[PDB]
């Protein structure tokens, strides 16, 4: 099975697999039950950031999610990702529908990583936009690009309705290397932009962003509440 | 045939096909007999640096090659790139060998892409040293990363000697968007730093950063005075 | 006097000074009179983007202006500029108004320089928004930062309405070094957003991105046609 | 008196004023005391490298100094920053000596600040070089740069031996705005070189990367043990 850390916008409480009774962030360390979380003032309908960040001498894998003036929510969790994750992993953002639904629409995309054992190694890229067919992306399950250059992680009608029952994934195309044996320092930050806009009074699934073995793929029944990242809930 | 635009580090004039008779540098427009050259003062068994960098307003291709303490070379070409290349490429460096030989050894590499359509997209990676097996690159024909972190774009004795008759190119994994339709601007840049040595009184062949359709491959009789990049001389 | 550089978007014609009889944009060295024009599709009222880059080698300032949905505005000049700029430099924006007005305000400013002579010496800074008295930013005249986080170069009344015969810059607070002796290649790049709006039927004067000797200053005789920039029509 | 925030590299144990038995180093929170330590395997003669980063969300301080082939030095200590440091402040080096004496000479210097209240505010500078009469920064006391490009914090003789009773500082020329009301992140990264020489068999005093309000100045006393940044060892 995918070795998977992520950073999850849980919009809908099952706590049936332990999460709490509100909307959430969380830090997912190889298992859908969160190792760290906190209550997000979900704004449906409105345009939200998340920013994420990692590095490894501080060893603290933190997550901010913000709208226009509104308080932010963070998460943190004390983890060193080295002893976790493979040197070389793919970095991601997923999302999931189930029953309930909503749209899991990313508008912008930014990562850089940086590896040093002079000078220190880098990936860095950044999507305001995305164009049809990106070749630098993988799209998993329903993940599309639609004409407005946004990235709709589920299925989304003609209108823009989101639909239930569907995953989407979409991963940048080139392997990053975060470790190296005696690197001096190593570290990573992410931001992404998302709009969730639903006509359910419980929106579901939300999205994450997430950094796994570089093959990594939606694995069988991880639909839902596993937020196509995990293919049980232990 | 692969769609190529090439800055040739050129240590070996075949004037038979358009070279002249000294080292130069040169601006390669989808064929091996450049579109502009300068000469070249090579020193042979000392860091090079050579800086490439356009942009789509401008529409000027320019590379300047330069050692520590001596005279800078440069070249500059006026042609506008997005009625050459494809929207999506891939960047890589070539080198080869033939009958005369020389290391091609490739200590640092950095590239930057930028598309503009707020904000712009972009894609920056940064190598100062070379794992084995990186997973980020494509390595082709000879190509190889050394146990200093160095990349051998051409084969290489135990002691470090060159070898003869050998062809390798290093590309980056993603492919590069250079451009749109509508776009605002898109510009690039790259450098590398690189050491050539020989115990010939002639080194050959040189060393190419190019820019070719995604799936790009060493064409069939690359080798030598081709530098990887081209079927024939025409 | 100073030393100027500068890429003026010229909303207002004087052809007694040899402004052609339409909106333009130009290449300003060392005089308001323009090496090089290029009419402009001003949309008066709408968000502009203006996009600057030049580098040592190439030796082509070039510059563009873009409207959202329309057809963009491009213009370039040949020029060594480290025979025209001293060494070190600030980068500032300059606006006027003067019997006819617009407002001239900056929505976001950025910058890139680089100076290679192992790595290039940099400096980047970029504003989406701007702090009230951004200690980080010199500004003269009638320069003010908004409410709103924008920067009004010239004077705007309580609701945002424009007013005549102002003048207001804006420089970065360090010096730039953009050249020094055996540079290999020096490069800057600059980008803003404005949004010009106006009651008049022609709105006046221009906003300008401009690169001076470091302690420039607003020079007597300076406004409406002059820019802020030229103590005379020289 | 300066409010400070402080790494120390200290070569000198004062164990008078707290310092452990050892070369260490320190997190120094408003105090020469450092919150924090680490023992420190100095390499005299040979080049080092300083990481120091920092971001709001994850609340940690962190630093780390290597050298090439060696086991790396790091601590951190938790610590909110924006409640210690004004909004905006100048980021320096410092370095002293006293009675024993070492070179406290700096190769290279880079420093990115980001501030997000669409998108973060930055700063980025990188010196790989420095110019005689930086006009970029702001030199204090004894620190120059020399003949080779480097920096000097503290006095050097001819041919290059430290002297002793030196103290020197340089900050950026720019104020930084390292945070904001309403800011949902903001982050700085610093990374130096030096070398660190000796003819004495207790090098002394250290060198600091420190951030401090903006007209920060050499306190009276506050050479030797106290690095150049505070007045007291209380
Ligand atoms: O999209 C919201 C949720 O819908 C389903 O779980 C249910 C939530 N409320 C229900 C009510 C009835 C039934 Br049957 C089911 Cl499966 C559910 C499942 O699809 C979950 O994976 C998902 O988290
Ligand atoms: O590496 C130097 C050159 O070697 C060969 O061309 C020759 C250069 N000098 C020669 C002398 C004799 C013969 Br046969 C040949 Cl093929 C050559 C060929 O391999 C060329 O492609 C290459 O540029
Ligand atoms: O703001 C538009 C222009 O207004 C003035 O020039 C005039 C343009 N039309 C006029 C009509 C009458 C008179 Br008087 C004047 Cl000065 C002008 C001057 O202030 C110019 O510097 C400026 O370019
Ligand atoms: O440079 C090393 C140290 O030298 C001095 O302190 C002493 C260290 N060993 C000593 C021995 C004798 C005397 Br007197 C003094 Cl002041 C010292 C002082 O200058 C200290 O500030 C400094 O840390
Ligand atoms: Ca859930
Ligand atoms: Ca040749
Ligand atoms: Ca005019
Ligand atoms: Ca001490
Ligand atoms: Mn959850
Ligand atoms: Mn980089
Ligand atoms: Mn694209
Ligand atoms: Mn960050
Ligand atoms: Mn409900
Ligand atoms: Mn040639
Ligand atoms: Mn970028
Ligand atoms: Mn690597
Ligand atoms: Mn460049
Ligand atoms: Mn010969
Ligand atoms: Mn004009
Ligand atoms: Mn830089
Ligand atoms: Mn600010
Ligand atoms: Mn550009
Ligand atoms: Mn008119
Ligand atoms: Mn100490
Ligand atoms: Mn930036
Ligand atoms: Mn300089
Ligand atoms: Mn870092
Ligand atoms: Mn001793």
């Amino acid at each position: 099975a995918d070795t998977i850390v992520a950073v999850e916008l849980d919009s809908y409480p099952n706590t049936d697999i332990g999460d709490p009774s509100y909307p959430h962030i969380g830090i997912d360390i190889k298992s859908i039950r969160s190792k760290s979380t906190a209550r997000w003032n979900m704004q449906t309908g409105k345009v939200g950031t998340a920013h994420i960040s990692y590095n490894s001498v501080a060893k603290r894998l933190s997550a901010v999610v913000s709208y226009s003036g509104t308080s932010s929510t963070t998460v943190s969790y004390d983890v060193d990702l080295n002893n976790v994750l493979p040197e070389w992993v793919r970095v991601g953002l997923s999302a999931t529908t189930g029953l309930y639904k909503e749209t899991n629409t990313i508008l912008s995309w930014s990562f850089t990583s940086k590896l040093k054992t002079a000078d220190a190694n880098s990936l860095h890229f950044s999507f305001s936009q995305f164009s049809q067919n990106p070749k630098d992306l993988i799209l998993q399950s329903d993940a599309t690009t639609d004409s407005d250059g946004n990235l709709q992680l589920t299925r989304v009608s003609s209108d823009g309705s989101p639909q239930g029952s569907s995953v989407g994934r979409a991963l940048f195309y080139a392997p990053v290397h975060i470790w190296e044996k005696s690197a001096v320092v190593a570290s990573f930050d992410a931001t992404f932009t998302f709009l969730i806009k639903s006509p359910d009074r419980d929106p579901a699934d939300g999205i994450t962003f997430f950094i796994a073995n570089t093959d990594t793929s939606i694995p069988s029944g991880s639909g839902g509440r596993l937020l196509g990242l995990f293919p049980d809930a232990n």
